[PDB]
């Protein structure tokens, strides 16, 4: 059983590269990360910083969560990301997607000791 810690860094983390340097970033990176497994994930962001800029989040600027909540943290400053979007006739399994890459505030939900991000909410 993935900790909610690891499924973020699954799902959320791309260190190794500076930017998404190709519109078909998104196909490989979804498919990889297994998250077109049991269906296409419609919409994930990947993050193109160091894990520690990226935990460091939790302790920046506290927000509202899209729920409601109030684990939220926005980034102070704009991170390199790749929006993943998948296109309209996607269809399970030959999921395809758009990629956006872009320099965006990130917000992520923080839980736990450590308080770590298990969830990426949004990007600004
Ligand atoms: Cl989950």
């Amino acid at each position: 059983k993935e900790t909610a810690a690891a499924k973020f860094e699954r799902q959320h983390m791309d260190s190794s590269t500076s930017a998404a340097s190709s519109s078909n970033y998104c196909n490989q990176m979804m498919k990889s990360r297994n998250l077109t497994k049991d269906r296409c994930k419609p919409v994930n962001t990947f993050v193109h910083e160091s894990l520690a800029d990226v935990q460091a989040v939790c302790s920046q600027k506290n927000v509202a969560c899209k729920n409601g909540q109030t684990n939220c943290y926005q980034s102070y400053s704009t991170m390199s990301i790749t929006d993943c979007r998948e296109t309209g006739s996607s269809k399970y399994p030959n999921c395809a997607y758009k990629t956006t890459q872009a320099n965006k505030h990130i917000i992520v939900a923080c839980e736990g000791n450590p308080y770590v991000p298990v969830h990426f909410d949004a990007s600004v």
